């Protein structure tokens, strides 16, 4: 019911501001949060901030004084502005909509590529996904793990699948709930600092990257990712 599309320049010189736009389309919305998320080369995902339905914003301490996220409800649009960019800000940037009442679904944009041609202070939970890389055969039972640096609520640990050329799709919510579009051969489990995704029977189509994610504690964070391959 919701489509998001990111725009802006794909190249930027350092110190310039980055300005991006999220043109949000489709169905009317009575609450929720529009978030910006960025993905580096090598695929580390970075939760930047959000603006809510009521104009409330939240920024990742790591960005604090460089970032602003604004709205233009009349133009049905959300914006990202980031000051003093450097090469470290080279990423694919995504906007995404989520309804706090609707745990089960998340909307992501296409994602825009942006290449780049201080204060803050905070703490974050680290999420570790090992192996970095896995090859299993058609038919094999596969288990993916996510270990957190401190406890998180099991209700706010989530998994995403992503495929080359495309954006993370929500795969599992609240530890063990599969999302729409996910075959029931997948499962999830765990509690405290230890979570896993399971595929009872690996199929060729399941090879992709998997990211766990935590939003039990601010800022939200993603795991380093397990890339899952097929054999032969
Ligand atoms: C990343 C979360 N699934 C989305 C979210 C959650 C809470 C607030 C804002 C956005």
């Amino acid at each position: 019911e919701v489509q998001l599309q990111e725009s802006g320049p794909s190249l930027v010189k350092p110190s310039q501001t980055l300005s991006l736009t999220c043109s949000v389309t489709g169905d009317s919305v009575t609450s929720g949060y529009w978030s910006w998320i960025r993905q580096f080369p090598g695929n580390k995902l970075d939760y930047m901030g959000y603006i809510s339905y009521r104009g409330s914003t939240y920024y990742n301490p790591s960005l604090k004084s460089r970032i602003s996220i604004t709205r233009d409800t009349s133009k049905n649009q959300v914006y990202l502005q980031l000051k003093s960019v450097s090469s470290e800000d080279t990423a694919t940037y995504y906007c995404s909509y989520f309804d706090s009442d609707d745990y089960a679904m998340e909307y992501w944009g296409q994602g825009t590529s942006v290449t780049v041609s201080s204060g803050g202070g905070g703490s974050q939970i680290v999420l570790t996904q090992s192996p970095a890389i896995m090859s299993a055969s058609p038919g094999e039972k596969v288990t993916l793990t996510c270990s957190a640096s401190s406890s998180v609520s099991s209700s706010h640990l989530y998994w995403y699948q992503q495929k080359p050329g495309s954006s993370p799709k929500l795969w599992i919510y609240s530890t063990s709930n599969l999302a729409s579009g996910v075959p029931a051969r997948f499962s999830g489990s765990g509690s405290g600092t230890s979570y896993s995704l399971t595929i009872s029977s690996m199929e060729a189509e399941d090879a992709a990257s998997y990211f766990c994610h935590q939003w039990s504690s601010f800022p939200f964070t993603f795991g380093s990712g397990t890339k899952l391959e097929i054999k032969r």
